[PDB]
């Protein structure tokens, strides 16, 4: 009913909420966390197909480690976890972590998650354009046969439905290089929510927003 | 302060449904808010604004007649997007009309013109293919820097701040490289409409 197969969620404000309790940031990096497990929950249960998660606050690879504690109870809700980002130069074992996690719930049914982890919009162009320019070296394409429609089957989640809908939590109103190309045609909604606090009736407050403005 | 501002400049149409008008006089109501918005950027020391007309060659077509008066007001003026199946006397237009106002130090106008985002990125990667092809380029070379130097408007300042007027809340495939850290300011107020006052208040935003 809401229309919204992929949700992408700039997800801002912990530091600010913690700040606003006196309390240290770390605090508020776990009251975020509750708050993907709900979001999570949330949209696996309202039917959306594809979530994608950017951990942005106004230390990466421990952010991916904490993931990693996680990934049993994300394959036993039946989603399908992948990360997108630049994981190359990341420690060899969370790469080895990371791999597993993938292979591990590849095979689920319900919402596809998928985390940003040094993700950036310009860097996710690039590295299709890198895909493109070896083709190109190899003999395999010409410079000429090259459209939007091919570059968009190089970049991260171009398997999935397109992103519908992105939520930025936190009160600042810019896309700070998360996803570039994947969202020329999506649904902007900004809200002065802080992340701990965006729950169940936020989010379906964003979805409501695209079903009446579609 | 801001340097660099990009405009989607949306709700022509509607404004001359509300008006009980035909669409021609929502465009024509349009381009007298074009005039102004580029006059209060010269005026406030803006150093780049960049125009979408959106809701082609025709809209090219009007802004001829403009060009003496841009040119009188030290402005640059470049048209962004796929032009190369315009007519060839509309291109050549445009041509002259770029070079008479291309040592100016202004204000620079660009306009949008059959402009895509995600074309812009593609014409750029079309570039770096045929660098590739001729030997003159590793693969692995490729990073963002280089992709920056050939997508549109890569000589001026980075877009600090996307103004979308007419009430819708997306980018509709302008600028997509080139926003990723710009301020995105939504408002309601319908392109014709937009005034002086409006374009302080997205000033504003930015400088908070
Ligand atoms: C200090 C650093 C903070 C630690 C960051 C933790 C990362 C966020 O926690 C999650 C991250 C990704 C996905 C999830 C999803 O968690 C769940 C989803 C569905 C279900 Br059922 C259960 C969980 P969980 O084991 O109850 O939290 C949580």
């Amino acid at each position: 009913a809401h229309g919204c197969r992929h949700v992408a969620i700039i997800m801002d404000g912990n530091g600010r909420w913690a700040k606003k309790q006196g309390k240290i940031r770390a605090f508020g990096h776990k009251a975020g966390a509750k708050s993907v497990r709900r979001a999570v929950s949330f949209a696996a249960n309202n039917g959306i197909e594809a979530l994608t998660l950017y951990a942005f606050s106004s230390l990466m690879e421990l952010f991916v480690w904490a993931l990693d504690s996680e990934v049993k109870s994300l394959h036993r809700h039946n989603v399908r976890l992948r990360i997108i980002g630049d994981t190359s130069r990341f420690n060899s074992r969370l790469q080895e972590r990371i791999r597993k996690s993938e292979a591990l719930t590849a095979g689920n049914t319900g919402l596809t998650l998928n985390i940003a982890a040094n993700y950036g919009g310009r860097w996710d162009i690039v590295q299709g354009v890198r895909q493109l320019a070896e083709k190109v070296q190899q003999g395999n394409l010409q410079p000429d046969q090259i459209d939007e429609e091919m570059l968009n089957q190089h970049v991260c989640m171009h398997e999935l439905a397109p992103v519908d809908l992105v939520i930025r939590t936190g009160g600042e109103h810019r896309i700070s290089n998360f996803l570039l190309w994947q969202i020329a045609y999506a649904e902007l909604y900004f809200t002065d929510v802080l992340w701990p606090d965006f729950d169940e009736q936020d989010f379906e407050g964003a979805l409501n927003a695209f079903a009446n403005r579609e």
